[PDB]
């Protein structure tokens, strides 16, 4: 289909359009990615994804188009730790895409360890909340919680300094336009607090046409829960 | 997903989320639910069927909601001869359906021959366009080429003439309002013909929280092609 779109205002426990990946899972009404106790409570060494089923026609070498696509979601952190960790993403990667093997803690679970920083490895573009920055193990991240867009690395191509608040929804809106290639991020708290952080990049030439659309969180020692809460994904293919 | 809805202008040879079920394949930027022939002339004895992958959540019990649903769609039936067999229907189905052993001809892909009139034991609704009624094998069909709309059974539930135009892509709206629990069906030929019938149902009584909806064809001893060439589907749950 040339253009694709659904909405989950909320996730009852009875799914039959994701892929759940790793550790993720329904609960109440909300898609935990991290393994969580059954108290509820966030534990170390945890990877989890989503992936809507049907795939994603993002551009069609034939006719020369591109998707424009927008993704609405949001999500909250929560972790008894002074340094929760460590991140949730939306990510757009190839239909048979699965857990890397150790790509657990800063890596997302979408890279592995070896190729997490060689672009020419990896066929992904994600956008991070990054709550784990510690310049020892994450070497690649800027030291302070960030939001980031990733493209074919762990190592974003672009990140702007953003704030963890415990138990708060952050609403995100991921848009791409394929006349201006502009992927736009923007996040806010609803106290009005915005993050906005833009890139300019050819999808063509980092992913197949035809692709699939979900989240990614993980914990290593450093833990927290990674609650997606809603979503509404829509694409449509244009001529560019 | 509450909302659902995914659109297909036209039918790339490049498909990831079409279930092809019997003999449907596509051609020529358009999907032939029943068998053709090199030179690409209709052949006797087939049936073809398509579902979209994403399963469509017509219905949720825990919130007493029902889908308003919208179906365009567009086809065209050629036949060398003119008593081009036996039609092509849209439908809704439980996720799992499968080609019946022996629904081919005047059952449509349908239903199974024993069971073809027992409400009791199938669980479809489909809105069809039959073109073949002859009354020594079709018996439950009205002694003409009509639109019909199908609740777990080969015989309409209600029906209106119908003008089979060999050659002419057929406009059709299908449109469920849950609020009225009228399904409506409108179908107009470029020239403005147009034919109407609409019927009161309720689907939870019908079918499954989640279905899959598609389309099928068949042709027995008498043939035509089934060209389904654009389709665009879109689903909301909502209160009453
Ligand atoms: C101390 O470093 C680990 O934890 C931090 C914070 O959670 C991560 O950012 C970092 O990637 C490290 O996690 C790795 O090691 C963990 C312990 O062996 C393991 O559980 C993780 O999956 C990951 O490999
Ligand atoms: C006896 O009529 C056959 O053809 C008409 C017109 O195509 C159908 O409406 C009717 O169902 C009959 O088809 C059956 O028999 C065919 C030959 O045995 C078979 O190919 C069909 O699948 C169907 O069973
Ligand atoms: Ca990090
Ligand atoms: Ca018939
Ligand atoms: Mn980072
Ligand atoms: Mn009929």
């Amino acid at each position: 289909q040339d253009s694709l779109s659904f909405g989950f205002p909320t996730f009852p426990s009875d799914q039959k359009n994701l892929i759940f990946q790793g550790d993720a899972q329904i609960k109440n009404n909300a898609v935990q990615l991290t393994k969580t106790d059954s108290n509820g409570n966030p534990v170390a060494s945890t990877v989890g994804r989503i992936l809507f089923s049907a795939q994603v026609h993002l551009w069609e070498k034939s006719s020369s188009r591109v998707a424009n696509f927008q993704s609405q979601f949001s999500f909250s952190l929560k972790s008894p730790l002074s340094n929760g960790a460590d991140g949730i993403a939306f990510f757009i990667a190839p239909p048979d895409t699965t857990i890397p093997s150790g790509s657990g803690g800063g890596l997302l679970g979408l890279f592995a360890p070896g190729t997490a920083q060689n672009t020419s490895a990896n066929q992904v573009i994600a956008v991070e909340f990054d709550t784990f920055y510690a310049q020892d193990s994450n070497t690649w991240d800027p030291n302070y919680p960030h939001i980031g867009i990733d493209v074919n690395s762990i190592r974003s191509v672009k990140t702007v300094k953003w704030d963890r608040r415990d138990g708060q929804s952050l609403n995100v809106l991921v848009t791409f336009n394929p006349s201006t290639r502009n992927l736009d991020v923007v996040a806010t708290y609803s106290d009005g607090t915005r993050y906005e952080v833009s890139y300019e990049v050819d999808v063509r030439s980092v992913l197949p046409e035809w692709v699939r659309v979900g989240f990614s969180a993980a914990s290593g020692e450093q833990y927290q829960t990674h609650t997606l809460e809603s979503w509404s994904f829509t694409s449509t293919l244009l001529y560019t």
